[PDB]
């Protein structure tokens, strides 16, 4: 039928057959999966998977080759048309993640594995900020206090963590013991300080494009004159709502990339920008590394979780590494300053 | 008078002295100057310092001071309003610049003088490329040749130059003999070609803002499909018509400088932002290196030009390095590409 045709014709564009199997290949198992995708889009695809209709060796492949050939946009106009209009816990993260626990993008220039690969990246923001003993720094958005942990033990700085979790306040202060850190759970808006530093890692998707002008004030109300700022975060290569409608139902409610041209415009009236940095081919390293170590951990935690969890969760990590590889959405890091006298040698 | 206490007042909160002996003080000789730098701006200040009405022996630090300071917006605002509303030969050139003839910003990270810095410089340019055997290059605004003199010579590739001068070309061909160089006298606007790498120094300032969507759109019709395009521009802080009337009237009549996010406006349809790189206080360096040999070649170029000639050259030169001191203005490499698989680790 028509709804067979189509989407054969669209696969095949991108290097995908229907029940062949190279890795990239699709099994399907449920005839109704062609007509749900179309008329259903990305949410169609992937709780089509989650339902168990269909299957695929490599994911991360798949969703390469597929966003690599522009699938989403060669869809027959009236589908595109009608789409426009329209829980994770510590046993799970404690195996994923790195022993600094970062739920964020490593960086693999000189690192073969994930631990490795967060160091460097946790040195590599150290030392933008090039910090000096008795700097005080302040982290928005601080998780479960790794990057506090990391830059208060190796540089001789106080750090002020923010962070919306109560949870990750109290394992953020266990971990950061003995050190001058202190962890605030509050909103980041209601800051009033002055620090020498700040750094912002994966909060700022969830910020929203409209309150990218506050977010801005509010780093700058707290910026010390010649301090300096790192914003660190996920991006998209248009300037949109950049929301995928089966990541926002399933993972992140409240993600929305931004654009560079939306960090320029927002930043532009406080900061001059001193370094852009694209690293996001190494995320797709990060999360098949997580995905690895999700799979070596799904013994262990099966029971807190389901297979259809596992489903989603094994959906969400290769297909956002796909995307990644494919070079549609970015991660950048932006340096920030008022114009420093003589500038910086942003490091690598 | 009330120009002289405003102007006095103003003066003093960037830390300057009318009639003093420090520095960057001024000295008075005709005391119209007040009114006249007040009602006129920047024209006037600089129009007054041709006309010999005023002196100082550091016009480089006057500036930083000044611009620093912000004192161009500490103005009353009824003066600040009224303004709102409203040649040179080789034998200066080949004198001033190195020999690579580069009429643009070098690279100061580990050169102690001009001519290592633009070979530094030059080599950035070629290493951010990734330059491979048998490549075509696109040098947009080739100017005298000295990048693809380079290229050619240190990189088995093929360029084509484009200029405007036919004087540039002439020299440019000289410069290149025995090389693969091609040097075109055309309008880039008509190129319709396909290379591997482009490259453009020093003439996306001279587009004008209104073309800037043509520009990148030239651009991406004569890039190949995984291809690499650097960007090297002067740049704003600020997204407006940043045209200062003085440059605008002696040096560069065409000139309008971009901010971030005109060029993220302009390219995002086009290519990925895959790195963004400021190094504006090298070109403070730069500046001053020109300044110093413009100096002692003065002797042998005297006849050729007149003593209003170098008045007007010593200042575009100092007001122009300390605006790049007090990070006013920016100087900005950015890497552009489609998306290409695995990313780019851009050099420094
Ligand atoms: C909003 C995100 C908030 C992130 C918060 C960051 C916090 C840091 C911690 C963890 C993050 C790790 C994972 C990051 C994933 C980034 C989110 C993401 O994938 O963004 C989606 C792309 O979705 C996809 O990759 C799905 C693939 C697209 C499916 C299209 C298929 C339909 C066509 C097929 C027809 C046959 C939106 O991208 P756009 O710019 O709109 O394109
Ligand atoms: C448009 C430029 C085109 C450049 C083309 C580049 C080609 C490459 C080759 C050579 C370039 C070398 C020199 C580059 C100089 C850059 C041009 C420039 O200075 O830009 C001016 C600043 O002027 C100033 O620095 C002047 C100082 C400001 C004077 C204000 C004084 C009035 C207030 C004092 C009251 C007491 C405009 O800057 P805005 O962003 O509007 O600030």
């Amino acid at each position: 039928d028509n709804w067979y045709r189509i989407a054969n014709e669209l696969l095949s564009r991108a290097g995908i057959a229907i029940n062949g199997s190279a890795p990239a290949d699709i099994r399907v198992k449920n005839p109704d999966f062609f007509k749900r995708v179309l008329q259903e889009g990305s949410l169609g695809l992937g709780e089509s998977y989650m339902d168990g209709w269909w299957e695929c060796d490599r994911l991360d492949m798949f969703f390469s080759k597929v966003l690599r050939a522009g699938l989403e946009n060669q869809l027959p106009h009236h589908f595109k048309d009608t789409l426009r209009i329209a829980d994770l816990g510590n046993d799970l993260f404690s195996r994923m993640l790195d022993p600094f626990m970062q739920y964020s993008c490593a960086y693999w220039k000189d690192a073969d594995n994930l631990e490795s690969a967060q160091q460097a990246k946790l040195k590599m923001i150290c030392e933008k900020l090039q910090l000096k003993p008795g700097m005080r720094v302040l982290d928005i958005g601080c998780g479960w206090g790794g990057l506090a942990h990391y830059m208060a033990s190796n540089y001789d700085v106080s750090v002020v963590g923010v962070t919306i979790s109560a949870e990750q306040q109290k394992m953020a202060q266990e971990r950061c013991e003995g050190l001058d850190v202190t962890i605030l759970l509050q909103d980041y808006r209601d800051l009033n300080d002055q620090f020498d530093r700040i750094v912002s890692v994966g909060m700022f998707e969830h910020v929203g494009p409209k309150n990218y002008d506050t977010y801005f004030a509010v780093v700058d109300r707290n910026l010390k004159p010649e301090g300096i700022f790192l914003l660190h975060t996920i991006g998209s290569k248009k300037t949109d709502l950049n929301v995928d409608p089966w990541i926002n139902k399933y993972i992140f409610p409240n993600g929305c990339l931004p654009s560079v041209r939306q960090i320029a415009q927002s930043s532009e009236p406080h900061f001059v920008m001193e370094d852009w940095h694209n690293f996001g081919a190494d995320y797709d390293t990060t999360l098949m590394a997580w995905y690895e170590r999700f799979l070596a951990a799904w013994p262990e935690i099966a029971d807190n979780y389901s297979e259809r969890f596992k489903r989603m969760f094994t959906y969400y990590l290769n297909a956002c590494a796909g995307a990644f590889r494919a070079r549609d959405i970015q991660l950048w890091q932006v340096v920030f300053s008022r114009g420093v006298e003589n500038g910086l040698r942003v490091a690598r």
